[PDB]
């Protein structure tokens, strides 16, 4: 059981899936590493530059206390009832910064709320999250899946993919993720061939039986997927086994993970994946690299995190071999990233920025955190949050762009995503940006190499 | 902080009002006597009992873990985290008795679901909690507001009140519980004269305002009240402090508590209020009446309770006057047990019933808490406890009144509700049964005493005069004006004057023409 907890005049809560969904009995398998360990230094980071900012909660230091999700929601469920059973060693959070799946999201806002916690998601994206009236105390800076959806069949009503197949992770985010491209789907003549669905304790006779039916129907070579990060990959590690070939497009979920296709680099070749529009945060990249085992102590995680990243052992460990080399570091060879870091951040400036107007609204007089929020009042914040308009943090170039975080009347964000094409040249397997979508799709199509290099065919 | 931890076998938690709302910063108030203490103890007792009890859980010993919910719902919310957290000095909740307020089984229910604890309120009433895909986890042993507001309704149409106020408690219990008035109002044609709702840290002159309000529609000596036990003596308390008047038709909120009428005895005389047809469960009677606090100490709140109910004093309390008598107990001369007890007694062995099939289906070998049951199976139990049916606990004579406990498709129960007059007749205030409802009015009517002795009236416009007068209607259904004809003119109905014409006079009561000579 580890946690993070650094005190201050005001806390939030962390939610990051800094470890994958163990399998049997236990609960937490291996480091989640580009979406957990990173992103969760990314709060620290977001804080720690709050903290070291002047013209934003000066008198106010944030404190923080994350949680690890394991990937499942039950789990974060549990891990949550950390932060309502602080409102009463404990710590007063202010909101909760969390939730990587909306599986979890979902789960955890169903608590939340029964305390008045303002909650904010840095990636779930289910639409169903954006109903204000079943999640009254939540908000992310991610758009919803109905978007997504649109930007998906956009992209096969234009290659006139008029017949494909469908598999989507089973949960929340599978689910209500694909029931928006069905409808999308129709609506555009698209035929869905069969309609395949992966679940819960998994093993690979029901990924491989999700492929041969993917194969019963060999008239659609493209199957859309809409699957968790970890389902995606798992997918594709059955449809490798047996040679099985197909034009691979899917939601963010697989996004532009490089993690997804190691092991099946050619199974997975000439893919389409979607991903959010995001420009990388220069700063957090000095910040990432610049931490090593030596000087990340906060971080219970990390050593784990770095025995596994550099194949590493130590005597915090178990019993295995090769020890590891001291001027073992993070760089730019091992590694780039996380698309999603910038919500990441943009999530903490806001309720940050959010808590920010409330101090000197209520507390005119002082800098500090005055009598008037000693308790806050969850209602008035997440009214006085949702409310919220500001230039991305300052770790942003531009400022045309709409680089401006705020949110709809829903709490969503906006959509804007990334279109990718999964291709090799150097005998190194990488996701080039081949168009986006706005609310028009735009692709510059003659940039995509196929698989089988050419131009796919389902109908 | 006091809860009540007694260990077992299997646990169920319990929720009971027993502090009124605390005022001001702080939280709990004074001790919620008879829909606090007494339900409590129903619950002790009836554990005590399925514990005495051989042929239903024998090897199973009953655990119970209390916690007081000062008639917040916040708070009982913050308390109830009390269980969720004890799935994991903890205790393995089984499932959980309790929702005095709708306003705390719902924010309870929200978060019992979230762990799969099957909750049973033995009061709470909301049409809300009814919608099994907001409550999956909930169920109770008392019929939603939708059959009270009809029996409400029904009991103005009855008495051609076309014309009366309403004042509901703020909180899901008096806001829904008059919406659905306020529909079946509308159906029956029943004007609402000025729509009144009391709320939160209300003091004296938000209650004054709204009897001000009842007040600025002197037509409608009506009044219908959907307030929590509390809110509904704050109003009366206020309507009197100014001798105002009504004809008070509460729901069971009020119910046929004497301790709401207490210093108000007549602002409230001729009142009709309902309550939920329940028959007192003898046993609880000797039982409740044996408890003192020289033998009660699993209570922690039972010595306040009795430091209050007898206006003692004693060394575990602040600083008062009068100690307290040995001799002191509780009899027939100051005990009453509550309505709504039996609901208690029946929610509970619901609970112990639905466990006990679950231990005779899951383990079949012994009588005792198998690895089957180690850890239970929330939505199962749940799904194996709606499905019941039994004869409510032996606690009650009769068999045949449909007295077996069971659940709805909804988890709800049967709409059967008392209908009471409050009246007094020998110095001293009382309430007596004067009909109830079963799915169609009833009442002896003749057995009403009314404020003013007379059986009251409430409408817009008053009557016509047959004399000249005609009914006209300008856009509602209640509000009327009285146009008076023209003596040449008779009235074809009630609303319309029709001239008699040449050579003719209308009657003299003015229904038809006389030929005259002349
Ligand atoms: C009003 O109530 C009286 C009860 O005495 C009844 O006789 C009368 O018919 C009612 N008015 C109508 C016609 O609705
Ligand atoms: N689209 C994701 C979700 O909403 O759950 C799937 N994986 C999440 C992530 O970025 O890690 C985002
Ligand atoms: N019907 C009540 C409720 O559910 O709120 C009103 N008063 C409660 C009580 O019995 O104390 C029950």
């Amino acid at each position: 059981r580890r946690e993070i907890k650094i005190e201050g005049d005001l806390v939030l809560g962390g939610l990051f899936p800094i470890n994958e969904k163990g399998t049997g009995t236990e609960e937490c398998g291996r480091i989640n590493e580009d979406r957990g360990i990173q992103r969760l230094e990314a709060m620290l980071f977001a804080i720690d530059e709050i903290n070291k900012d002047n013209y934003l909660l000066p008198g106010v230091k944030l404190g923080v206390h994350i949680l690890d999700t394991c990937s499942r929601d039950t789990y974060a469920l549990e891990q949550s009832l950390e932060f309502v059973r602080a409102s009463l060693i404990p710590l007063l959070i202010a909101g909760v910064i969390g939730g990587s799946y909306s599986s979890v999201s979902i789960q955890v806002a169903n608590l939340l709320r029964l305390f008045q916690i303002p909650q904010i998601s840095y990636a779930s994206t289910s639409a169903k999250l954006s109903d204000k009236s079943r999640y009254d105390y939540f908000a992310r800076t991610v758009p919803p899946d109905f978007y997504q959806a649109k930007a998906m069949a956009e992209i096969l009503r234009f290659f006139n993919w008029t017949y494909v197949s469908t598999v989507a992770s089973e949960g929340d985010y599978g689910e209500t993720g694909i029931e928006a491209f069905e409808q999308e789907a129709r609506l555009r003549n698209i035929c869905i061939a069969t309609a395949e669905k992966v679940g819960r304790s998994n093993i690979r006779k029901s990924y491989d039986s999700v492929i041969r039916e993917l194969l019963q129907k060999p008239n659609a070579r493209v199957v859309v997927l809409f699957m968790r990060s970890d389902d995606s990959r798992e997918l594709i590690a059955a449809a490798n086994r047996v040679n099985a070939s197909f034009t691979w497009v899917a939601s963010d979920g697989w996004g532009a993970q490089e993690s997804i296709v190691k092991g099946s680099e050619h199974v997975a070749y000439g893919a389409i994946t979607l991903e959010l529009a995001s420009h990388p945060v220069r700063q957090f990249d000095r910040y990432f690299q610049s931490l090593n085992p030596y000087n990340n102590h906060r971080n219970p995680w990390f050593r784990d995190f770095w025995e596994q990243k550099f194949q590493c052992s130590l005597q915090n460990k178990r019993n295995h071999r090769q020890v590891c080399d001291k001027h073992l570091a993070i760089d730019s060879s091992n590694y780039e990233q996380e698309s999603k870091i910038m919500f990441v951040v943009n999530a903490v400036y806001a309720m940050a920025h959010a808590l920010h107007k409330m101090q000197r609204t209520l507390c005119p007089q002082t800098t500090k955190l005055c009598d008037a929020m000693k308790i806050l009042d969850g209602k008035k914040l997440y009214k006085e949050y949702l409310l919220k308009i500001q230039f991305t943090a300052p770790f942003n170039p531009n400022k045309g762009a709409d680089s401006i975080v705020k949110f709809d009347t829903f709490g969503d964000g906006m959509g804007r995503y990334n279109v990718f094409n999964l291709q090799q040249t150097g005998g190194k397997y990488s996701y080039l940006k081949v168009g986006h979508w706005a609310e028009t799709l735009s692709l510059d199509v003659d940039s995509i190499h196929w698989s089988r290099n050419s131009v796919p065919t389902s109908q």
